[PDB]
């Protein structure tokens, strides 16, 4: 037997109570019906209840090689800003996938594909191709709990090897939006009219 590696690093978890299918995404709802997660680009978004509600996103984020910088992050913005789209979650990551164009594409997708070699040699610190599948986030079904994990599991999409994350460069994050992406906003309007109030 082999200890599990996701299980030296930590997790975020997310509870929930109920599920609901809303406008072909699926909302992981509180106990108390004051938030509604949903799963988009291997991260977590979270919709509060209008009184807009608050938003809120979780997951991984990319950083820097190093404690202190932030070179991952930053190639992820030069490049998201060159296809004419702070912190830089893993859903901006699947931005980047030429077979990708918004958020919405990515709903309820639970990995990231990262075709870019040289944010997968970021991701890896070796020598990557064609890509990799990034695997941070899981759905507890029976617990009701979604889980993300700092220590992704990161597959050669051709090779299947499994590659170490580079140190430094993933971390569970939390941020507070103003608002969720355009093109996910459509997708929450109406929501909680059919969840009952706390």
């Amino acid at each position: 037997m082999w200890s599990h590696p996701q299980f030296e690093k930590g997790s975020m978890e997310l509870s929930y109570a109920t599920t609901m299918h809303y406008r072909d995404v699926v909302f992981y709802v509180t106990t108390d019906r004051n938030r509604a997660y949903f799963v988009c680009g291997g991260c977590v978004y979270s919709v509060g209840r209008p009184c807009p509600g608050e938003i809120a996103k979780f997951g991984l984020v990319v950083r820097g090689t190093g404690p202190d910088d932030r070179v991952v992050a930053n190639y992820v913005r030069s490049e998201l800003r060159q296809r004419g789209l702070d912190e830089v979650f893993l859903d901006s990551v699947c931005l980047l996938n030429p077979n990708v164009s918004s958020e919405l594409d990515v709903i309820n997708t639970n990995d990231v594909e990262v075709l870019d070699e040289c944010l997968a040699e970021y991701c890896t610190s070796l020598r990557t191709s064609p890509g990799v599948l990034i695997s941070g986030l899981r759905v507890r079904a029976q617990d009701r709990i979604i889980e993300l994990f700092e220590h992704p599991t990161i597959v050669n999409v051709s090779s299947h090897f499994v590659y170490t994350p580079s140190p430094y460069v993933f971390a569970l994050a939390q941020a507070h939006l103003p608002r969720l992406p355009s093109s996910l906003e459509a997708l929450v309007s109406g929501l909680f009219d059919g969840i009952p109030a706390p």
